[PDB]
C-alpha cells in the first residue's frame, strides 16, 4: 500500500505511446531514471531526413545514443545560401564557430536511418507494434490505455508521444486543436552527393520567389534536398506529376536546381503539405504527459521539431532522476519545457513567413540582408535558439 518503494524494479511502469524520436527518447530517458517503459507503436512496420542541431546531439549524447549521432550525422561545416538566378553566393560561412560555442556538431540524418538505430538501440523486443491507442483513463491508482486491436494496457505513468496527429492530446487538453496550413507545399527526398550542384559538407540552399531549394549531406555520400513553395492546399498533384510541377515552380533557377529536378526520384520523393498547431498551455495533466509533436506541432522552418522531442525526454527523465511524485515530476517538466516548445513553434512560423513571401517585401529585405550578410547574425541567432535548450 502506502508503504511500497517506488525505486524497485517492477514498481513504477511507465507506457510510452509511439516509437518515433520523441517515444523511443522518451523511453531511453525514464529506464535511465530508472523506470520501466513499454512501448507501444500504432503502425506494424516502420517508414526523408532531419538535421539535429547541437542541442538535439547533446541531449542525444546525454541519452546514451552519441555513437548514433557521430556515426550517422552527415558531415555539416559549411552553409551557404545562393541567388536562385545566377545561382551564386549570396552568403557563405563556416560553422566551425558554432560546435564551438555549442559544444556539438550539427548532425543531420536520414530519417529512416535514425529510426532503426533508435529501434535497435531501444530493441525491438520491448516494443509492441499495431498497438493503436485510442483513448486513456486515469485515477487513483493509476492510468489506462485502450488499443485499437481490443488490448489494453495499465501503469503508473502514461507518455503520449503518438505525433503530430495525437490521440491522446484532446484527453489531456479538453479539446481538439486543429491543425493550420502554413501556406507553403515541401518535397523533400535523397539523392547521391555530386558537385554539379554544390559541396558535399555544405547546406545548401537557393532562395528566391518566396521558394528555397536546400541540399544537406547525410551519411554514405548523400543529399537531403527539398523544396519549398507558397501554394493553396489541396493542389492535384502527386509522385506522377512530381517533376513537372517542379520543373514549373522553379522555371528559370539556376542549372544546379535544374539537374536537381532531373537527378531525384519521384517515387522516393515525399510531398508535404506544411501545417502547425497553435502552442498549448498545457503538456501534462494527472498521469499522463504530451511529449514530441504531440506536445507542440511546428513547422519544420529552423529545424528544430525531432530536436524538441529530444529535449523533452532529456527533461523528463531528469525530472525522474530523484523523486518518485508522478504528479509534482510531470508539473516540472511541463514548466520547464512550455515556453521552451512555444518559442520554438513560433519562431519556426515567423521565419517560415519571411522566407515563403506572406509579405514579398519583408521576404526581400531578408534576401538583402542575405547579399550583406557576413555569417556573424545567422551564427548568433543559430546559438540563441540552440543554447535556449534544456542541456544549454
Ligand atoms: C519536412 C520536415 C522536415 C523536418 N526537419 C527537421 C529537422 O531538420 N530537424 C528536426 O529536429 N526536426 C525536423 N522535423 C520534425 C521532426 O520530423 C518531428 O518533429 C519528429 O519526427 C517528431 O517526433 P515524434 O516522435 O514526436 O513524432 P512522430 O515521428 O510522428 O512519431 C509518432 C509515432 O507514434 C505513432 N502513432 C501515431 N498515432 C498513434 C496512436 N494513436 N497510437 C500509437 N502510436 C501512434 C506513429 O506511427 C509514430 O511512429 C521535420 C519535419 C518535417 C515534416
Amino acid at each position: 500500500s502506502s508503504g511500497e518503494n517506488l525505486y524497485f524494479q517492477g514498481h513504477m511502469k511507465a507506457i510510452v505511446i509511439g516509437a518515433g524520436i520523441g517515444g523511443l527518447s522518451a523511453a531511453v530517458a525514464l529506464k535511465q531514471s530508472g523506470i520501466d517503459c513499454d512501448v507501444y507503436e500504432a503502425v506494424k512496420e516502420i517508414k526523408a531526413a532531419i538535421s539535429v542541431w547541437p542541442n538535439g546531439v547533446k541531449c542525444m549524447a546525454h541519452l546514451g545514443m552519441g555513437d548514433i549521432m557521430e556515426t550517422f550525422g552527415g558531415p555539416l561545416r559549411r552553409m551557404a545560401y545562393r541567388d536562385f538566378r545566377s545561382g551564386e553566393n549570396m552568403t557563405q560561412f563556416s560553422l566551425a564557430p558554432l560546435i564551438e560555442r555549442t559544444g556539438s556538431r550539427p548532425c543531420p540524418v536520414s530519417r529512416a536511418e535514425l529510426q532503426r538505430e533508435m529501434l535497435d538501440y531501444w530493441g525491438r523486443d520491448s516494443v509492441q507494434f499495431g498497438k493503436r491507442v485510442t483513448r486513456c483513463e486515469e485515477d487513483a491508482d493509476g492510468v489506462t490505455v485502450w488499443f485499437t486491436d481490443g488490448s489494453s494496457a495499465s501503469g503508473d505513468l502514461l507518455i503520449a508521444a503518438d505525433g503530430s496527429h495525437s490521440a491522446l492530446r484532446p484527453w489531456v487538453l479538453g479539446f481538439t486543436p486543429q491543425r493550420r496550413y502554413a501556406g507553403y507545399v515541401n518535397w523533400n527526398g535523397l539523392v547521391e552527393i555530386d558537385e554539379a550542384l554544390a559541396p558535399g559538407d555544405q547546406w545548401t540552399t537557393f532562395v528566391g520567389e518566396g521558394k528555397r531549394v536546400s541540399l544537406m549531406p547525410v551519411s554514405a555520400g548523400r543529399f537531403y534536398f527539398f523544396f519549398d513553395v507558397p501554394l493553396p492546399a489541396g493542389l492535384a498533384e502527386d509522385r506522377d506529376t512530381l517533376r513537372a510541377d517542379l520543373s514549373r515552380y522553379f522555371a528559370g533557377w539556376a542549372p544546379p536546381v535544374q539537374k536537381l529536378i532531373a537527378a531525384l526520384d519521384p517515387q522516393t520523393t515525399n510531398r508535404i503539405e506544411i501545417h502547425d498547431i497553435e502552442p498549448f498551455s498545457r503538456l501534462v495533466r494527472g498521469r499522463v504527459a504530451l511529449l514530441g509533436d504531440a506536445g507542440h506541432s511546428t513547422t519544420p522552418d529552423i529545424g528544430q521539431g525531432g530536436c524538441a522531442a529530444m529535449e523533452d525526454a532529456v527533461v523528463l527523465g531528469a525530472v525522474f532522476r530523484q523523486t518518485r511524485d508522478i504528479a509534482a515530476a510531470l508539473r516540472e517538466y511541463e514548466a520547464q519545457r512550455c515556453d521552451r516548445v512555444r518559442d520554438l513553434v513560433l519562431k519556426a512560423r515567423k521565419r517560415c513567413d519571411i522566407t515563403h513571401g506572406k509579405d514579398m517585401q519583408l521576404t526581400e529585405a531578408w534576401y538583402q540582408e542575405l547579399r550583406e550578410e557576413t555569417g556573424e547574425r545567422i551564427i548568433n541567432g543559430m546559438c540563441d535558439t540552440i543554447l535556449s535548450g534544456p542541456l544549454g
